[PDB]
């Protein structure tokens, strides 16, 4: 519960997508120049451990404050399927730690759509989003990306989709064809 | 994205280097010859900080305040066409084995998702021999499928590289 301070930038007229392939630092570098402020989506686990993958890069980036926040929170409240936290980085309004579904889970598409829908944070119009469930969680990046387009359709936000893999971003461009 | 390593050169001040890079590359990473505390008061570091501005300066300051000194730090540039700044700490003054230090420095210029780079001669300012820096760069970039624009105020440095090609 509670709201994050609303962004000082304005919502776009329609849904806008951007992409970035590369290391987290590259992605944030793009986002800080394109977005006045933004939410970064973390591909988390329910323990908010951040031991591997992009969760590890985001944890290392945001630093000790962020690791400590998640740690104190899970100890106090237990495991979370979603946790909107501070980032402790100027320009980064919050980190939205979303736990997506895993390979083989029943009702996969519905669970993917719901995860992306949960990305949204009141007062935030710009988002930096990974391919949820496509790392350790083992879901086909294509179905995750289709889930995203379905979740965000009609939505007045800006979304920077990012990945280490050019294939993932090439596939996104093919969704725009 | 190139088939294999390509080199370009530029003698000039930062404004002329960047103008050329924007034309040749469209988009690229600029390498800063930084110190570990990311203090950009002098040399190309000053040129870059002054070009990219207060957000860049504060970004670097804030990061070192949180995480300690860095030997490599990739940051926003806050400039269209410049994908990021990669601040790379070369050796000084000295410093045992330059080179291997210089080789390790140049290798660290590489960032996932960037293929075009605008690179100074590391450790050439206020100072290590430039021929060893340039030799080190050649060794580090061998086999890399990237584009490198090497730049300097000194015609002397560019000439040594051009003979090297």
């Amino acid at each position: 519960l509670g709201s994050v301070k609303p962004a000082t930038c304005e919502k776009p007229k329609f849904l806008e997508y951007k992409t970035c392939v590369g290391d987290l630092a590259v992605v944030i570098a793009k986002a800080l120049d394109e977005f006045k402020e933004f939410c970064i989506v973390n591909a988390a686990n329910e323990h908010m451990s951040h031991g591997g993958g992009v969760a590890k890069a985001i944890a290392d980036f945001c630093g000790p404050d962020f690791v400590e926040y998640c740690a104190d929170y899970v100890k106090k409240h237990g495991p979370q399927q979603k946790l909107v936290t501070p980032s402790f980085v100027k320009g980064i309004q919050c980190v939205n730690n979303v736990v997506g579904p895993r390979h083989g889970d029943s009702n996969l598409r519905e669970k993917l759509v719901a995860a992306y829908k949960s990305v949204l944070v009141g007062g935030v119009v710009n988002y930096v989003v990974p391919v949820l469930s496509s790392g350790i969680f083992g879901v086909d990046f294509k179905i995750s990306i289709d889930a995203m387009r379905e979740a965000f359709k009609g939505c007045a936000i800006r979304v920077l989709l990012f990945s280490l893999s050019q294939e993932h971003i090439d596939y996104f461009d093919a969704t725009c064809k």
